[PDB]
């Protein structure tokens, strides 16, 4: 009954529309949670949307100044995918940073809350607290903000503690039925790792992450489930996936080093390999969280000089706000499929018409079929929203 994900990756020609929740538009005529850092994860039957609530609904005095990242009121929300975060939504744990995943039998939730310099991560499995760990470097323990990955009952989750603009202490935790059974330190060539988007790649787990220090190319962390070994590098592709970054004409990348091109800061993102090619998404603006696009870089997984992209799709047009994005994987009859969500951020600080900060989501899944074009932005009229 445990998931093992021992099927080949599906053939992927692109991505087709899967879900959208319209939560900000709904917020203007209904009681909807303020959120950020959303993600998607599916049990063997159905998918769920998650997000970090801000302990308030949008049309509510407490939505003021929800641009703040960490408060004791943030909790992890969980609904079936496509059900918006209404007041019946379950808060599954206290968290201003989270990861969740289903091992085939039950849900694991990794939830981080508490003091910036002395946070706690609770591990909740099958509806009960099984373990916890304290911040090891006293500098904002934080994790993936997207699904973890379980193989044969062993789940893995990437966690970082320490500087956001320098060497930090990243660890890969191995969790069985909610108990931390082993911990490995980040090893290899990735020099800064945050907010990993991880996927099953039998027999292991592979992650594409955020370098917040010197890289606008994304780190890769590869996790061996059996022997707990870790290796790490960077997505080779000369079309890089972080924001900020240089323009397509002047950017470059390395397979084993951060490129040092607009490296500081970043945004959660994702990519995955298909042979020597790489599928990746990124904002369309190279400086800001405007627009979202996907495409395949031919030999982009192994050749750091390639900028040869194909199969581009606009998900969110360049005139509209995007935000975080991350991967999740869905088991099919004969192959493992790859999907992604996009966070559509509205409000402060970039938009000052309102006092709050929140998001909606849109979701696409890989397809072996055909597909057209479009743009699926947030759609809320900020000028007519409650303040
Ligand atoms: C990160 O988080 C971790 C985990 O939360 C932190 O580690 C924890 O830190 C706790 C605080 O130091 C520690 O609890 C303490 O344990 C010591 C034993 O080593 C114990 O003595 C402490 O209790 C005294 O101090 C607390 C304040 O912290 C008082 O509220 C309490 O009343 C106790 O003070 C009383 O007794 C002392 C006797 O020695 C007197 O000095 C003091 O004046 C006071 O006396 C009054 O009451 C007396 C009766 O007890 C009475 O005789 C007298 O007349 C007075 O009326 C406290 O329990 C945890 O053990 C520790 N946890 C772990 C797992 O290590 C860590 O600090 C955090 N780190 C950062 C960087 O934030
Ligand atoms: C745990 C935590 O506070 N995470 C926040 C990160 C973090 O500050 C950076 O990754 C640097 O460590 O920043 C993002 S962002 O949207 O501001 O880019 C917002 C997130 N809530
Ligand atoms: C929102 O918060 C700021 C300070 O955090 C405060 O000065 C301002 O008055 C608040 N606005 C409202 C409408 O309460
Ligand atoms: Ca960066
Ligand atoms: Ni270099």
């Amino acid at each position: 009954e445990y998931r093992n994900w021992s099927k080949p990756q599906c053939d992927i020609t692109g991505f087709a529309p899967f879900s959208k929740d319209n939560s900000i538009r709904l917020s203007a005529g209904g009681d909807i949670w303020v959120t950020r850092e959303p993600y998607v994860s599916c049990d063997p039957d159905k998918c769920y949307q998650f997000a970090l609530g801000q302990g308030t609904t949008l049309n509510n005095v407490h939505s003021n100044n929800t641009v703040r990242d960490r408060t004791p009121y943030r909790t992890l929300l969980m609904n079936e995918l496509g059900v918006p975060f209404h007041l019946g939504t379950k808060q599954v744990c206290i968290a201003w940073s989270s990861s969740s995943c289903h091992d085939g039998k039950a849900w694991l939730h990794v939830c981080i809350t508490g003091d910036d310099k002395n946070a706690t991560a609770s591990f909740i499995y099958n509806g009960r607290l099984v373990d916890s760990v304290v911040s090891w470097s006293k500098e904002i323990l934080r994790t993936q903000e997207s699904e973890c990955v379980c193989i044969n009952g062993t789940c893995t989750v990437v966690m970082t503690d320490g500087s956001a603009s320098g060497k930090a202490d990243t660890k890969i935790l191995f969790i069985e039925e909610g108990k931390i059974v082993h911990t490995s330190t980040l090893s290899g060539s990735a020099q800064h790792v945050e907010e990993c988007s991880c996927y099953p790649r039998y027999p292991g787990v592979r992650c594409v992450c955020r370098d917040n220090w010197k890289g606008s190319n994304r780190p890769i962390v590869d996790i061996n489930i059996k022997d707990h070994s870790i290796v790490s590098s960077y997505v080779c592709s000369g079309l890089v996936g972080d924001t900020p970054r240089k323009n397509d004409s002047s950017s470059s990348s390395h397979c084993l080093d951060p490129n040092n091109e607009e490296g500081g800061h970043g945004v959660k993102g994702w990519a995955f390999d298909d042979g020597n090619d790489v599928w990746m998404g990124r904002t369309i603006s190279e400086k800001s969280r405007l627009g979202y696009e996907t495409f395949k870089v031919i030999e982009g997984w192994s050749n750091p000089k390639s900028k040869l992209q194909i199969n581009r799709q606009v998900i969110v047009d360049r005139g509209n706000r995007s935000g975080y994005s991350g991967i999740f994987s869905v088991e099919g009859k004969s192959c493992i499929n790859r999907c992604f969500y996009v966070e559509l951020i509205r409000g402060r600080k970039e938009e000052t018409e309102v006092l709050w900060t929140s998001n909606s989501i849109v979701v696409f899944c890989g397809t072996s079929g055909t597909y057209g074009t479009g743009s699926w932005p947030d759609g809320a009229d900020i000028n007519l929203m409650p303040i």
